[PDB]
């Protein structure tokens, strides 16, 4: 019971994929040093936190995907499960019936040079409103202006304004495990 409304996701055709993706090469931590998507609001009271996403390649090639974050004074875990899909570096999650309202749920890694820096696209459909947000994972809890403002110049692309795009504060607790 609500009222909402929410930039449109953009076209697929307007998400390149990364060309030749290395599923093995992908593998590790990742941290989320930018975010931004239709759900993404920039809030100046309550910054967002850095928070980091293991990527853990399966015998069955599917991913088992573990992020880690600081809230409440503990480390929380979420794991899922990201099984390949139509293109090589294209995943929807697994289980999906197992999320209650959750209808849709697609990953695409948009580039990466697999060793420092990486873009990735998400599309979801809950309760079927059409959420999608692009992060931007560093191997490291810094990147350059330059990947930033790369970052930015993307999320706008994709039809997303300066205040729905976020650079999560590096914290120390948890996500340097
Ligand atoms: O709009 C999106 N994200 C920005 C707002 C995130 N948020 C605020 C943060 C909440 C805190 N958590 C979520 C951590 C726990 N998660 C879940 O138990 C979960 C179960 C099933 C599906 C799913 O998606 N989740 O998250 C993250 O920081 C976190 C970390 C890693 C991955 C990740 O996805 N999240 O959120 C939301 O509440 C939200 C609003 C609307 C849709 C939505 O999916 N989420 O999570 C979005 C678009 C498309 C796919 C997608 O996964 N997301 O999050
Ligand atoms: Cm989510």
């Amino acid at each position: 019971d609500s009222t909402s409304d929410l930039i449109p996701a953009p076209p697929l055709s307007k998400v390149p994929l990364q060309q030749n993706f290395q599923d093995n090469q992908f593998q590790g931590k990742w941290y989320v040093v930018g975010l931004a998507g239709n759900a993404i609001l920039r809030e100046d009271k309550d910054p967002q936190k850095m928070y980091a996403t293991i990527y853990e390649l399966k015998e069955d090639k599917s991913y088992n995907v573990t992020s880690v974050l600081f809230r409440k004074k503990k480390c929380d875990y979420w794991i899922r499960t990201f099984v390949p899909g139509s293109q090589p570096g294209e995943f929807t999650l697994g289980n999906i019936k197992s999320y209650p309202g959750l209808t849709s749920y697609l990953v695409r890694v948009v580039s990466t040079n697999y060793n420092q820096h990486a873009m990735v696209f998400f599309k979801k459909v809950s309760q079927n409103r059409e959420y999608f947000k692009i992060t931007l994972y560093g191997r490291t809890k810094e990147l350059t202006s330059e990947l930033k403002e790369n970052f930015i110049r993307f999320s706008k692309s994709l039809g997303l304004p300066e205040n729905h795009i976020v650079f999560p504060v590096p914290i120390d607790q948890c996500i340097d495990g």
